[PDB]
């Protein structure tokens, strides 16, 4: 009913209700604006440059933007109009200088924030393009910046948007990826059309909800595609003119470059120079522009990309139709992943299992993984939505996957392309933070951009909503405005049993063919005497209600779980110098009860003898043993867990093999390794009742993934066991499966397959702790802050 008009209202902050006419940023994407809106709100006369001819004309409401001596009063001078007409400098060509303190007009209750995003603006850009974008560069040098930021997986626009704006991982927020289908609501999101915009989809808190909530009024984030990038600029601007009572404090800009070219261009294309060059006339408008109204000391800028461009042509596609036969009874979401489901809801016939094993290493050079959801890497933060379908295909880097060869000529075209694993260096993105609130000339670590929303609410004194991110692992970013967490509170404290039972009082169905000077030496070991040596940086605190034991010996510390009947953790420290030694012959088959701990709280080998898929391993190694006595240690009842036989193929070869390798690498290692169960694939420990799988006739539950924490020294000219200073980690969360089908390469030796998998499992401590209910790191001398960041650190193995 587009009848109304848009004078006095354009670019209006609160969008009003139907069916009066709008006159936002958003009308266009509505088909909804005023009859007017294009008059009034998008002038373009005499385009967007100041000239020397206009310095000081007559205002002309007519023009996109204005010369008059009256324009900086108005707020809608062109950007570049103090340089034209008043001898001044363009902020580019001012030499840096530390923002120690906010600058800011009178009024100014807080030093605003503008978000800079732009769209497949891969990491490698800022060195390579460095030649065309001076005012990114200053940015860049000037500010705080990481050498890449990691985004979320899928590496798709909105995922990553959502992801910038709301803290959470896809599954969470609800956006997993550019096109979804809802069984519950039975409806389908797709790019182009209507669905989209229904408030449905779009699950948390963004920030400008967070904002408005707490009092802080937020600009509309969304720009409709065809308000030119000056204009979404000089709107901004306008903005920041506006009266203390109705100016917003936080912005965003979105250009769509210089994704829109990449695809069609490649990453590296001649054709990528242009827009490169684009995006760094637009920040130098802004920059000027904020120069004029004497904010460009007193607003925190953030330059943030959503993904990076990989190469990717239309030949390079495998089709499902060369793998199935039944490809028309699947539907696929394809391109740089693929997710599959029934074509009808009605067909019975439809069977996961025989699709994944169609899909499964069935040519040598296969380009893409099939996966069930809930066995993708951990990392990955993907499965616990109802839009992610059950079947994944994880598609190699420069690939797509589709459907039939049809889907692909009647739809070559494009050269680039993203989506990929969000551990792949082509899918990487920038982060740069400028202003008085960031840190000066700083480079900081990479980091993931499910961060970002705690430091942006930090910025502009908000609480955060509830996220995924690890509050304050982004402190070193600051200047001022830090996060000053604590750490969780120990929730369950531990027992400290001594020798309790005799021998005779178990019958667990186990064997094991098993002085005074040194009986006194193996009671301090029971009593924790190397504990210091083999526990490096405290016990880890248990932060939910259970009972557990703490287990001395010399060569490692557990956690014995008197309700799983096995440790949530076990604790050793293997030096440089330390020798492998291999499990002697009389002891193959050899299992020993704990005089400290009940026959009632114990495992049991009949268990194992009568469960024909399951077999048993060794949390702490009987490979890396002290001596051949403390080895008898390692084979107690209470260092064993269930392994299905073909996971202890990689089991074995990491305790054997990989351990040592580690500590002569790292100059020693200290290692944290346990279960871990996630039934329901939340990422979030589970209670007993969500356990799925036991070791047959018993109350042994079976693990779905076993994880590690490798810590060392930094430094590595010192040993792990005596560092001053900061930390270095490694960690895994390893899927305990019951086949190797996902390794192609699995009948060869582990020296050529067990690494690799290892590989793409790689985790952060943060994932560990999410899935154990456990906090590591709790006595250090380091910073709670450097710990966090510690915490949030994952190893990618990329080149
Ligand atoms: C990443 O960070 C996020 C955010 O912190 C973490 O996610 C949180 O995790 C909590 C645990 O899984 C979860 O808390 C539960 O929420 C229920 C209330 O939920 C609504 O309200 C909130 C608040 O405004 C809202 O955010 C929710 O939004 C979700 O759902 C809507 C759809 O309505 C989506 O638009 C949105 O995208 C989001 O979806 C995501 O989360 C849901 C789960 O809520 C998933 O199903 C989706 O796939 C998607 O991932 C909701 O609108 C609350 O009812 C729960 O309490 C029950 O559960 C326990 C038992 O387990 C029990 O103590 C309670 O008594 C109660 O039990 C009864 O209900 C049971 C379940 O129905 C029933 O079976 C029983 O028999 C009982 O009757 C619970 O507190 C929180 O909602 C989410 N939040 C978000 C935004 O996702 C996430 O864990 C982090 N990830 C990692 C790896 O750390
Ligand atoms: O059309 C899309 C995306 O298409 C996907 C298609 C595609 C294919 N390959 N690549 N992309 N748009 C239009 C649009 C408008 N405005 C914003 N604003 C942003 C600014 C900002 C800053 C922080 C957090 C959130 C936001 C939202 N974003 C967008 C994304
Ligand atoms: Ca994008
Ligand atoms: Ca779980
Ligand atoms: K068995
Ligand atoms: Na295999
Ligand atoms: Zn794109």
């Amino acid at each position: 009913a587009t009848s109304g008009s848009c004078k006095g209202r354009c670019f209006e902050l609160q969008e009003v209700g139907p069916p009066d006419c709008r006159c936002d940023n958003l009308c266009k994407s509505y088909s909804s604006c005023c009859h007017d809106f294009d008059e009034l709100c998008l002038k373009t006369a005499r385009g967007w440059e100041c000239t020397k001819d206009r310095c000081g004309e007559v205002r002309n409401e007519e023009n996109a933007c204005h010369c008059s001596e009256d324009c900086l009063s108005r707020g809608d001078c062109c950007t570049n109009y103090q340089v034209v007409c008043k001898g001044e400098s363009h902020w580019v060509d001012d030499d840096c200088e530390e923002i120690k303190v906010p600058e800011c007009p009178a009024g100014f209750v807080r030093p605003p924030l503008i978000i800079f995003s732009v769209d497949g603006f891969r990491a490698s850009y800022m060195k390579k393009g460095s030649k065309v974008m001076p005012n990114i560069e200053k940015l860049r040098s000037c500010g705080t910046h990481a050498p890449y930021m990691r985004p979320v997986y899928p590496t798709k626009t909105f995922p990553n948007l959502y992801t910038l704006a709301t803290g959470l991982y896809p599954e969470s927020h609800g956006i997993v990826g550019n096109s979804m289908y809802d069984p519950v609501f039975d409806a389908s999101f797709h790019l182009r059309g209507r669905e989209k915009f229904n408030h449905r989809w779009w699950g948390g808190q963004p920030l400008w909800i967070t904002a408005t909530k707490q009092g802080v009024r937020a600009g509309t984030f969304f720009w409709s595609v065809s308000i030119p990038h000056e204009r979404r600029i000089l709107t901004i601007l306008q903005w920041l003119s506006l009266p203390d009572n109705e100016r917003p404090s936080v912005y965003a800009f979105y250009s769509e470059q210089p994704d829109f070219s990449g695809h069609k261009y490649g990453p590296f294309g001649p054709e990528m120079t242009n827009p490169l060059r684009e995006i760094d006339k637009t920040v130098g408008q802004l920059m000027d522009g904020l120069k004029q109204l004497r904010l460009h000391r007193c607003v925190n800028v953030i330059f943030v990309g959503d993904h990076g461009m990989e190469d990717v042509t239309c030949d390079r596609t495998e089709f499902l139709s060369n793998y199935l036969t039944n490809v028309d009874d699947i539907t696929l979401v394809p391109g740089t992943l693929g997710r599959i489901r029934a074509k009808s809801i009605n067909n019975s016939k439809y069977d996961p299992k025989t699709i994944i094993a169609a899909l499964t290493c069935k040519k040598p050079d296969q380009h893409f993984k099939p996966y069930m959801k809930q066995h993708l890497p951990k990392r990955l933060h993907y499965a616990n939505n109802r839009r992610i379908e059950d079947i994944h295909l994880l598609v190699d880097r420069r690939w797509h996957v589709a459907r039939k060869p049809l889907d692909v000529y009647k739809k070559c075209f494009f050269q680039g392309d993203h989506g990929f694993d969000n551990k792949v260096n082509s899918m990487q993105t920038v982060f740069v933070g400028y202003g008085p609130t960031f840190k000066y000339r700083t480079k900081v670590p990479p980091f993931e951009n499910i961060e970002l929303y705690n430091v942006m609410c930090d910025l502009l004194g908000l609480k955060p909503a509830p996220n995924n991110g690890t509050h304050g692992s982004l402190n070193h970013l600051l200047r001022t405005n830090t996060f000053r967490p604590t750490m969780p509170d120990e929730v369950s404290r531990p027992n400290y049993p001594g020798i309790m039972y005799l021998q005779s009082e178990f019958d667990l169905g186990c064997t094991c063919d098993d002085n005074k000077l040194e009986e006194l030496n193996k009671r301090l070991h029971t009593k924790g005497s190397t504990k210091e040596r083999h526990l490096l940086y405290g016990r880890p605190a248990v932060l939910y209600r259970t009972s557990y034991d703490i287990l001395y010996h010399t060569d490692f510390e557990s956690g014995y779980s008197e309700i799983f009947l096995m440790p949530l953790w076990t604790s050793y420290t293997i030096s440089k110098q330390a020798e492998v030694s291999s499990i002697p012959e009389h002891l193959t088959n050899c299992v020993r009860p704990d005089v400290r701990v009940s026959p009632g709280f114990s495992q049991n080998c009949l268990a194992y003898k009568n469960d024909k898929q399951m077999s048993y391993g060794f949390l702490f190694p009987p490979y890396l043993s002290s001596s051949p006595e403390a080895k008898y240690d390692a084979f107690l009842v209470t260092n064993m867990v269930p392994m299905y036989p073909a996971f202890k193929r990689v089991w074995a070869y990491f305790q054997r093999v990989l351990v040592k390798k580690y500590a002569s690498e790292r100059n020693g290692v200290n290692v944290i390794s346990g279960p871990i169960f996630d039934y329901n694939y939340d990422g979030l420990r589970d209670t007993e009742d969500e356990i799925k799988q036991y070791v047959e006739g018993s109350s042994i539950p079976v693990p779905t993934h076993y994880y590690s924490i490798i810590t060392s020294c930094l430094d590595f000219t010192q040993p792990a066991d005596k560092c001053d200073g900061p930390l270095s980690v490694s960690s895994f969360i390893l899927p305990h499966r019951p086949d190797n089908d996902e390794s192609c390469n699995s009948s060869e030796d582990e020296s050529k397959w067990v690494e690799e998998l290892m590989k793409m499992h790689t985790a952060r401590v943060r994932d560990i702790e999410h899935l154990t209910g456990l906090d590591f790191y709790r006595k250090t001398s380091r910073s709670y802050s450097e710990i966090l960041t510690l915490k949030t650190y994952l190893h990618t193995y990329e080149s």
